């Protein structure tokens, strides 16, 4: 995991991509599709370099923190190239007039689609994309875990973000950005993560979990 | 503001940098606190470097979603040499026991601490500060905001970010860090803002329920 080169993570990465679920009132159908979608994180995660030497009670806090944020960045991702307009299944495609019923998720809404705009006009790659949803998985808990070797549990957490960071820098050099193109953008795509988080904590004021993520993130083969 | 240099940024952040205030029940030491604070954020927010440039209501907006950030992040940093503490005022340290008994405080007391010691534990000089400080100011508000005015208004915001990144990197060169030390630090700093976000929107929760845009709309015409 500390040991992949920056090609071996994104390959790792984009090869562990969770499926694009299909639709089944409104809020009934979102619960149901993110509830599906749920299941097939638990095995992405899984599968996030580093994240499987972590503790499986270190797992569960941190997909805890994280997992509405990464329903959002997914929704986000594959709505970029649908202005105006948010794709939660291929089947369910929603525009800005369409939560008009659903009262609450109109900021969201907006939130989201701003969201997907900025990665629009950014030329966000799938590459990239994939390194932005793993740390969101290994930063959205992070600083809400302090025993001395508990602290020495999250240093690893932080070697494995930097691992993120140089992977980034790596696709970005690639792709022949200058080193001060490179900077520039790594920060974008950092500060869209604050906006990522405002939506979650948002979206969970409108919306125990430790059990189900638990029992879910341990599987007998 | 564009056309600042790296260094000439950071003097004028620098220069810029708000008084710390003194505290005079604890959830009202705090309120005054942070009421007196905002009229100085003011004063702060019209010498960031292209601040000024926006329209009154953009820049009405940016301090309507970042300023409980900045009172936060104000906060963590004079708090650094404190652990177990926060110092609101030179007068007014908490540590948790008193922190347990302020509502609204509970949730937010440890991430407080934890993003203290976090910069305790990496060192942020005063020069890094004043940049995070200036892009949470920038950033908070800027995909909340469409027309093409608009579509002009956040491309200037997003061109004022980039020099405050590459005010960054300038600065992490000089002290002598690697370019990957200076990466891995932007996104170490970067990061931590999404949980100072994430302890605003808590901390707001409750601030809300004990007009703020007309407000701090009547404070920026009150500094003309
Ligand atoms: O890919 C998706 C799928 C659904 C949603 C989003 C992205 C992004 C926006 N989101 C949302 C959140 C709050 C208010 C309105 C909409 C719905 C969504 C709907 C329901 C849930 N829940 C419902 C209850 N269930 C409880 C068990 C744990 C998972 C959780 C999922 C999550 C997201
Ligand atoms: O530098 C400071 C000073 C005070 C505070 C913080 C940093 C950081 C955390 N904070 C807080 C947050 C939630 C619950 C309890 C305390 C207090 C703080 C207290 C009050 C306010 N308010 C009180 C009401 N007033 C209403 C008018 C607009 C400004 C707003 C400020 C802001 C921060």
């Amino acid at each position: 995991a500390l040991s992949l080169t920056a090609d071996q993570m994104v390959s790792a990465l984009l090869d562990a991509e969770p499926p694009i679920l299909y639709s089944e009132s409104m809020m009934g159908l979102l619960t149901n599709l993110a509830d599906r979608e749920l299941v097939h994180m638990i095995n992405w995660a899984k599968r996030v370099p580093g994240f499987v030497d972590l503790t499986l009670h270190d797992q569960v806090h941190l997909l805890e923190s994280a997992w509405l944020e990464i329903l959002m960045i997914g929704l986000v991702w594959r709505s970029m190239e649908h202005p105006g307009k948010l794709l939660f299944a291929p089947n369910l495609l929603l525009d800005r007039n369409q939560g008009k019923s659903v009262e609450g998720m109109v900021e969201i809404f907006d939130m989201l689609l701003a969201t997907s705009s900025r990665f629009r006009m950014m030329n966000l790659q799938g590459e990239e994309f994939v390194c932005l949803k793993s740390i969101i998985l290994l930063n959205s808990g992070v600083y809400t875990f302090s025993t001395l070797k508990s602290l020495e549990e999250k240093d690893h957490i932080h070697r494995v973000l930097d691992k993120i960071t140089d992977t980034l820098i790596h696709l970005m050099a690639k792709a022949g950005l200058t080193l001060q193109q490179q900077h520039q953008r790594l920060a974008q795509l950092l500060l869209i993560l604050s906006h990522i988080r405002h939506m979650s904590n948002k979206g969970m004021e409108h919306l125990p979990l430790y059990d189900l993520l638990l029992e879910m993130l341990d599987a007998h083969r």
